[PDB]
């Protein structure tokens, strides 16, 4: 016998992008969650090799709960699920109905990660119901949005609000940014942070975040100054709808020497002891070490590169070097915003 | 030199589900068009063989025309386009950003007919815009939602809204069905039911839709008869929300007994002299004809069977009997009431 929560529960997949992205929508889901009052299961982050990883294995539930109300996916699915949300009631919740690429609906086991997201918690969907019709869907920006989502969808009949995508804006609004001091990294995660730490970087450090791949340089390629509007992280360093001056493809894909004397630059400027390299693909670890060569210092990387430490290696730093367009970037502003701690950005 | 409507246009892809659906929310998108007081872009018409079928080969543009501003796709990519929607201009318009099965967008031609419908016109997106903030987003339902669209998107900078899927309504509202009254089959498609009507039926006849294949009788046995919500074109028959009614299975899928008891009644209801048979399936000819042996009077098919052809035949029978569920059997109901000609609907 659980007591559960009247209010009801929201449970939803981090189904959109790397793990910047998911952490980026998971600070608006959690606004959203607090906004409606109803009990948030925290998710499994998906990671591409499909991975799911528990939101413990990560962060600490204790510090998220400050925030807001929840519960692991662990307790929802043992807990809670058996006496509130039976297989004939399992709903999944869209904007609209949509094609399959099946009748119209949400589509949410259609393709990699749905599918496996959902069959990791052996959950099926028996209907859809959308929420289009709702001003703003989940953004709760307007006058009664929150009491008709109280209305359309009462605990009652609807206990559990189930996304086939995180319910929140991508890019993140500005009004959550500090939502991030609530994720705190596992003792796992910290431990093995300073493990590397005090194994490979003479402090004070300089910590980088280069963004390289091909998939990478095709969007920054499009950019258009003449119209100058936000793409995906960019307000972090530009301001909200980029008031503080232009992004530029020097921004977001920095060239190799950009970036070499930049970093030359920031570690004259603490007098850093080593560098730290976290990287989708290039670490330029050569480059960096023929270009520190007279500092007597070192560039280091993760062999393998764990995104997770990486991102807690990086919030732990002297200083931060981020690429401002990056959301996995935007992680590491954040926290050490909030969680001052120095940060800067290459081309600004 | 052509002088364009400073309103601009919509054009969108069909892109849910076979005729019956498109034609179901081709209903809603004129009427959002006529509310926008844009020119509505006729669609390219999809069917599954990719084939796209100019609007003009089935129905009359003089006839739409007398509902709101039209203009073909033919003339819009040959006139239209080349002044007022070059390359770089052409963006995507979607509820919110998603995750293809790419960037974060609205993936508009991500697989078919998605692709195929907008390659048919060589149009490729350089950027997606989203409408979820306007209330409603196409609904046009909610005070302001009119005012946000011409306020987001002005005609100056946004001279098409070209949606990744029909602006519209599924299942569609009752107060768009009288719009199927301005749908008048196309002087080929006419010719053709008239000919096949000389040649095959007898009068006065029945026509009957017919639907059955496996796909089919999947959706309806999830039927739930205690929640008894709208499934498809249901209130056709039962009215909006069901107020007359309840839902069964044996509306959505009529058994062969219960298919075969009904015509002999309705032939009998009007001493019919001959029997016209539509279907996704099976026809039951040979059952039919088995049945109807002692009015001597047969059931004819056409072979193949032409969807368009086979439609604008039912709309001219002297008696309909279709399939409530079925948005098939919906544009026959609404063409019968609106083009009152005399329909039922089997199980009801």
């Amino acid at each position: 016998a659980e007591a559960t929560d009247p209010n009801g529960y929201i449970v939803f997949c981090p189904c959109m992008g790397r793990f910047g992205n998911q952490v980026d929508q998971f600070l608006g889901v959690l606004a959203f969650a607090k906004a409606l009052d109803r009990t948030l299961v925290l998710p499994n982050f998906i990671e591409f090799k499909t991975k799911m990883i528990p939101f413990e294995f990560l962060f600490q539930v204790g510090t998220v709960a400050k925030y807001t109300r929840v519960v692991t996916m662990q307790e929802f699915t043992k807990k809670i699920m058996p006496t509130v949300w039976p297989p004939e009631k399992r709903k999944a919740f869209c904007w609209t109905p949509r094609q399959a690429i099946a009748e119209p609906g949400c589509h949410s086991k259609e393709g990699n990660p749905f599918g496996p997201y959902w069959d990791q918690i052996d959950v099926s969907f028996v209907g859809d119901e959308y929420f289009g019709d709702i001003p703003g869907g989940f953004d709760l920006n307007q006058m009664g949005s929150r009491k008709k989502w109280l209305e359309k969808f009462p605990s009652e009949e609807y206990p559990v609000l189930a996304f086939s995508s995180a319910p929140a804006p991508f890019p993140s609004k500005g009004k959550v940014w500090s939502i991030q001091k609530y994720l705190r990294w596992s003792s796992r995660i910290t431990e093995q942070a300073k493990k590397f730490i005090s194994a490979n970087l003479a402090k004070p450090f300089v910590a980088v975040h280069l963004r390289n791949d091909a998939d990478w340089v095709r969007v920054c390629e499009h950019i258009d100054t003449t119209t100058n509007r936000p793409l995906f992280a960019s307000e972090q360093c530009l301001g909200e709808g980029h008031h503080l001056g232009t992004l530029t493809k020097e921004i977001c894909s920095p060239s190799k020497q950009q970036i070499l004397e930049q970093i030359v630059e920031k570690v004259g400027s603490i007098g850093a002891k080593s560098v730290f390299v976290a990287s989708d693909k290039d670490h330029m670890i050569d480059e960096i070490n023929e270009a520190l060569k007279p500092y007597e210092i070192e560039a280091h990387r993760q062999e393998p590169d764990d995104m997770y430490t990486s991102l807690a290696i990086m919030g732990r730093a002297d200083l931060f070097v981020g690429n401002c367009v990056s959301t996995f970037s935007h992680i590491v502003k954040r926290e050490r915003d909030h969680a001052p701690r120095p940060s800067a950005f290459f081309g600004i």
